[PDB]
């Protein structure tokens, strides 16, 4: 497992029932979010840990063909079959770092 980026973001998941974003893992705050490349089998995952307490708040596969939506310069989103994820980045630089790496993984897959 090699990290290909680190970016600061508040990791959100969408509550489909109540139609609002909610903090991933339960508590609002910023995480260090990586994309990890499993060099062995050429897979990628998003893993993020809260800065305060190290809680893993996201651990999710990036499948080939994923549609990554850059809604604003600091809020990006994507889906899986269960959840919609949103990253509210700490700065535009962090958003550019993470989107660059995500776009790279999706070209590589
Ligand atoms: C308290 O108020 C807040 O929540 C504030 C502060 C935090 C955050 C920051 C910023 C803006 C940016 C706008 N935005 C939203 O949520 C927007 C507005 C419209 C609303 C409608 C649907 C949403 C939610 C569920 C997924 N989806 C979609 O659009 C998805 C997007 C998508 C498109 C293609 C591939 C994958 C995906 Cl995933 N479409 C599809 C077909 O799946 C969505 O995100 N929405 C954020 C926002 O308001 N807020």
């Amino acid at each position: 497992e090699q990290s290909i980026c680190q970016a600061r973001a508040a990791v959100m998941v969408y509550d489909d029932a109540n139609k609002k974003w909610v903090p991933a893992g339960g508590s609002t705050g910023f995480s260090r979010v990586h994309i990890y490349h499993h060099t062995g089998n050429n897979t990628f995952r998003v893993v993020g840990r809260k800065i305060q307490d190290h809680q893993v708040v996201i651990n999710c596969a990036i499948p080939k063909g994923l549609k990554y939506n850059q809604a604003t310069q600091t809020f990006h989103q994507w889906r899986d079959a269960r959840q919609v994820y949103g990253l509210n980045f700490g700065s535009k630089e962090d958003a550019n770092v993470f989107a660059s790496a995500m776009m790279h993984a999706l070209e590589v897959l």
